């Protein structure tokens, strides 16, 4: 029947499970037609797991893939792939036009979501199965988006965090409850609560649901919100941890003042991700990634802990370098692997692949899962943008 | 069990699904096999949707390509792809040799039908499963032809309006009543019955179809052919309002005359569709389409009303511009998708690429539907023609 | 359950379903790698449609399709499409290794059966779903060999024609007996039996079978072959009529003598097919196949019957040209559409397409099934194979 | 429910099922992108067999893909294929990242295993279904590695043998026992326990296991492993037969000693395969295969014995050649296809492809199984890698 958050399966570090890496067969002498895209997540059935992300109408090689730098454009759409499919034009299925995205499987059907339209009025359209049957419009008229990373759904009901407002001031995040895809109520997130974009959740328990999201105007740490699925109610923080996760930051530590006081700079950020370890009544183990450099978007560094990251300033705990700080690493996602008898978490990770500046760019995606007691591998790219034809 | 028709999904306007635009991977230096075509259309069983269209046996780039702009040969094919593929030649499903198709799922199977053999003496064949159960030949002699998008099934019988006759002068539609893919009976068509080319249809309630067809030789206005399946019967009506649909048209309300007056010009026309919302008893509201330019075939604007479109001769209300003029739109098509719970009609437009008369033929399809409050983005192909190698 | 022979469908002609043409998509600028292939024939289940033929381990453009023109060679097997599906490196599925070929379902599971090895010393080997369930070795010990179109199951046996001999002499052919691929007996063949290659096979009612085959060495008169699947028997017979089926050929009527007499001349020929109406007693029509030259491998022409072809000399009565007789036919096939309610009977067409004496050799498979009233439609190619690269 | 070893079906010899060749369409003019790979086996659940391989992360003809001769490297993955799809991209599914492979099928889920990490402390990760369940360290620090063929899954537990430490010194071999991927035990292998590279492993009755492997450092004959899954224990073996199976090695007899005496070359090897034939109590017949030569990698024989080979010195009895002596031959798997009624096990043929030292590398697939009275056929590959673009 429905789908709900069951205990973890034993693991106690991120180990590494596959990488998909469709560039590699873009070269001079390749036969392939490979799909340029960016924002890319996963999200699981309990019968499949499928790669998501926004293409952008075009093929590389291709003489028109010169647009995928952008944004946002009326080429965009939230496509996927069987998770284990390379990335060619012959394995990708086309959900709906738009240029930010989300999806979630719920028990029974797929919900899948993307806001289309102009930057002053877009609408949030939502598919379940076949059919549109939910639709949300902008309601602060600057750029409404989601959160680019799978939904969580718990006793057919989804939950989904947009925002919309502008980039680099305040922007308040709505919780939209959806049944069958029909937007059936909005949560307003209480506390802190003026950023929030790019949420990847998880479940923590049976009914709780916690969100780790990207502040773009006035924090290097990173908002947190806390959904009561029971209760109907979302409350934000901000991760209080001395090991600030967003890029740019400052020096560990060195934000003066209370868990929620925001520090000097904080303009910028990206996405990030976390996995965890939980039974039915509690989160017991969290795990987090952030860059190698603290200005640059390079590399993926793993940490870990047993503490409440909206309430201790403890510095996490180095797991390694899943990423060489001379690779660029761009967004990370979290995702749960459902199963019959334990459910597993995991981050992956959006390796950045440009020829520069308004030019050609994609990625390559590397994934690691909550399993076993040490960080076994680094990955790499090895696609040097300027041979890509 | 069997396929009848449900309450619609709760809808005030129509909102964008999705694009498919396979030509944009036919650029110099790409790796695709794309699949020119015409005359598309989308129909769905409870598991899937597929998109049905006429494909010349042949991909581009390639040598052969260029018989693209033929209406009728020895190569076409009624092929389908599910909904979401890209448009390649690994995707492309054939189903009968054709060069005037139609297919809808009854609950339990796919129905089939393409007209095949020379103009004075061609043959419609359906196909039912895998089985070709039923054939009905020319009985005007002078290109029978049907549809060109999906059939309507109501309690295990489909129901096809074909026409067979001069393209400028009286040409009468019959409906044919098939049972798993035989032609069981057929119902004249009474009252305005002079023409009636490429019907949109859908089920307006439980047990009544409504058509929107192309009037070719008489009226800028479009027939409405109007179908009770418990009765066995079917009455023609012109469509009343002042705001015509077919391309080209003289000026909104000019026409002097009753709501049945063909008008002095008429000549050509293009095929359209419409969209709606209704209960288990009645039709409550009707969306309709037509090119911005009254005597080109560009752009889209969308409209809508909740009057009795063959005996009012109020003005439409307009909704918006879904394709701007300045692009080439072609046909357009209604379609149901149907769900568990309610169903939901959508409207697709085929928007036309050619590099000129008699070369090379193709299109992108976009597909809206019915939901939502306000119209959210207009579409573009973003192909240049010149470009496709 | 098992798979039996039901009544056909209505139908007293031949009308066209649809072809398969994959060479439209190798000419110079294609991006499709095609697979050339001879002596092609479609086994159905319940569940799908299949087209199976004999490959060249080899796709077409590419430096290695010069050997297709070869019969027997290390590198062929018996692949197989889904029907509609065009015949494409990733459509395609490698069954078995070898250079003669038949296959069909049972109900419950594919038998296929190919015969590898060399000229002196070849063996049939029969795959049941997955596993190698029986192997039948040659026993004249001169190029083992069978159908080149489906095989026959009734009430969960499977009857297999095989021959082995001399190609211009006598060759004796035997009836295998499959259950789950393992060959339980052999019947042998009485009465009129020293030739009998490429035998297309139906039921002609609950418990017989009837095949029509081709005598290579002494007549152009086909060989038939009936099998009392009850009784385990199967008597061979010559084909009665003055409209003689094989190529070439005499003149109609001109070969004199009783029923079974060779006639003077009768070497070559090239495997003919029909198609059939029955009930579950007896067979009420009969519908065959031959080319327009009486003298070359060019057209195909469609004729039908009510008389006993094996004891009325009755000329055949004319449906019509299928192939136009300027463009190469080679081989034709019988299969057969399983249904729930009634079954269907078909002829598939190989139109040759080659560049000359060993060189490129490939086809082009049209497919005609009994339906209607008169003939639809004729096939064409529209191949050139000098454009082929 | 659970997968166990059934009796298998009759059969005497060795005959050819198939061969899969990919890299016979990445010649000049084709449009096909192949995937280069190494160290190939099959494995099977009921539904379906699947051919799985380590990949290089690129395609061929391509840019990248002159690293395809690395044993180990960031790039590698086990990805699969469904059996008879031939080796292209669009058909290949990604399971897990890393360099040393193997998968089986329990009855309810795929396990698939790889070893991911660098040389000196790698991990093998074990995925369930779609999840990362199990997790096994670097015991030895030294390239942990397993089996590169098919695991043995009997009453919902599976058999891996993996192997750790020095290539041309003392390198123990565990039993890793599986339960839904996760490592429930290990078994120590008692007896003949210094080497055992690479095993093949085939079920030789309900409850035990038999493990034919290679001795890198030791000897020219192969280790064999017996497990007993009731008692939960292994003990080791050497060869007996005096037709060694591993190469190079000295002429047949010539070593002197016991049958557990090493000789004095034995340096060096290559993975080596058998087949079988059994009822629910006892294996009654064994199949194996080596190289033509004593020296190099090239050619494929034949051998069978009714002996037990870890107690008999005798000669194997001829089968035959099933690959000439002038063709590269390297791996060589077991696996066995589950069947309703009954088992067959096979041998599967790495013919291997390559430019030259550090050079373009990859394979054809040819598979023989346990049927029929004779061999029936050799394989070639005609396939010239300075042919390949
Ligand atoms: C989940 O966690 C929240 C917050 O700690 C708690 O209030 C709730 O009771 C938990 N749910 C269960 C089922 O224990
Ligand atoms: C459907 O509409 C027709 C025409 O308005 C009407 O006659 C018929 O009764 C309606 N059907 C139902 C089930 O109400
Ligand atoms: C099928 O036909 C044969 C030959 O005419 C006849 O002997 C047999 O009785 C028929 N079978 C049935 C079930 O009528
Ligand atoms: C399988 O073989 C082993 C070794 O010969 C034997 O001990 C065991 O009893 C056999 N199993 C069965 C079920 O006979
Ligand atoms: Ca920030
Ligand atoms: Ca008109
Ligand atoms: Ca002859
Ligand atoms: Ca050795």
């Amino acid at each position: 029947e429905w789908r709900f958050p069951k205990s973890t399966c034993p693991g106690r570090s991120l180990q590494k499970m596959l990488q998909l890496n469709p560039h590699r067969h873009a070269t001079a002498g390749s036969q392939a037609a490979t799909i340029p895209n960016r924002e890319p997540f996963i999200s699981c059935s309990q019968d499949e797991c499928r790669l998501f992300t926004l293409d952008h109408d075009v093929s590389t090689p291709g003489a028109y893939d010169g647009i995928t730098w952008e944004d946002r454009s009326k080429r965009r759409r939230l496509v996927s792939f069987p998770l284990g499919s390379e990335l060619t034009l012959d394995n990708m299925k086309v959900h709906l036009s738009g240029w930010s995205g989300t999806a979630c499987h719920d028990g029974k059907e797929w919900t899948y979501a993307t806001v289309n339209g102009p930057d002053n009025s877009a609408v949030m359209r939502l598919k379940y199965g076949d059919q549109i049957r939910g639709s949300f419009p902008s309601y602060a008229n600057n750029i409404l988006r989601t959160q680019e990373s799978e939904c969580v759904c718990i006793d057919g009901k989804c939950y989904i965090i947009v925002i919309d407002g502008p980039a680099g001031g305040t922007a308040t995040p709505k919780v939209l409850v959806t049944r069958e895809g029909e937007v059936t109520s909005e949560i307003i997130v209480t506390g802190r609560n003026k950023m929030g974009e790019e949420c990847s959740c998880l479940a923590t328990n049976r009914t709780w649901i916690e969100c780790l999201c990207r502040d773009n105007a006035f924090s290097a740490k990173r908002p947190i919100i806390r959904i009561d699925t029971v209760a109907g109610t979302a409350r934000g923080y901000l991760m209080c941890s001395d090991t600030y996760l967003d890029t740019p930051r400052p020096a560990d530590g060195s934000i003066t003042g209370s868990c929620e006081t925001d520090g000097t700079s904080g303009g910028g950020g990206v996405k990030g991700a976390f996995a965890l370890s939980r039974t039915t009544e509690a989160t017991t183990e969290r795990f987090y990634v952030r860059t190698v450099s603290s200005s640059a978007r390079s590399g993926a560094v793993f940490y870990k802990t047993t503490d409440d990251p909206t309430e201790s300033n403890n510095p996490l705990t180095l797991i390694g370098t899943a990423v060489g700080g001379a690779i660029p690493m761009w967004y990370s996602f979290s995702f749960e692997i459902p199963g019959k008898v334990c459910d597993q978490t995991c981050i992956g990770l959006e390796m950045g692949l440009t020829m520069g500046h308004q030019l050609w760019t994609s990625n390559s995606v590397a994934v690691y899962c909550v399993i076993g007691d040490n960080l076994d591998w680094d990955s790499t790219t090895d696609v040097v943008p300027a041979d890509i034809v």
